[PDB]
């Protein structure tokens, strides 16, 4: 009964897609859809559309969303198959956030960045630390990748 609530969360978004989240049926499946989440605004990796792939497992209530990034991008809370250590969806999730939320709350880690979570041993190192990893790469994908 996931997809359903999935209706919302994801079908929301395709109701009314203002900028930097759109998701939607792409398989027609509720477990496989495509989330175009951007820089534009003011982010480091402003100007880059990156791509998130969701998918669920019959979940609902609870519902975790594996919203994955398509595209390589440098950040403590994406590991290397773009998956997305985001409170909302970790710690903070309910029934009650939609994708249209969590879209740009993830958003929000190419925009808000956040100088806290470590997801990926190195990634999380590179942004907090190797500030080089992070900007310049993340920002250069936004620019090749994404854009």
């Amino acid at each position: 009964m996931a997809l359903k609530r999935i209706h919302k969360e994801l079908n929301d978004l395709a109701r009314d897609p203002p900028a930097q989240c759109s998701a939607g049926p792409v398989g027609d499946d509720m477990f496989h859809w495509q989330a175009t989440i951007m820089g534009p605004n003011d982010s480091p990796y402003q100007g880059g559309v990156f791509f998130l792939t969701i998918h669920f497992p019959t979940d609902y209530p609870f519902k975790p969303p594996k919203v994955a990034f398509t595209t390589r991008i440098y950040h403590p809370n994406i590991n290397s198959n773009g998956s997305i250590c985001l409170d909302i969806l970790r710690s903070q999730w309910s029934p009650a956030l939609t994708i249209s939320k969590v879209l740009l709350s993830i958003c929000s880690l190419l925009c808000d960045p956040n100088p806290d979570d470590p997801l990926v041993p190195e990634i999380a190192r590179i942004y907090k630390t190797d500030r080089e990893k992070y900007n310049r790469i993340a920002r250069e994908w936004t620019q090749k990748y994404a854009m």
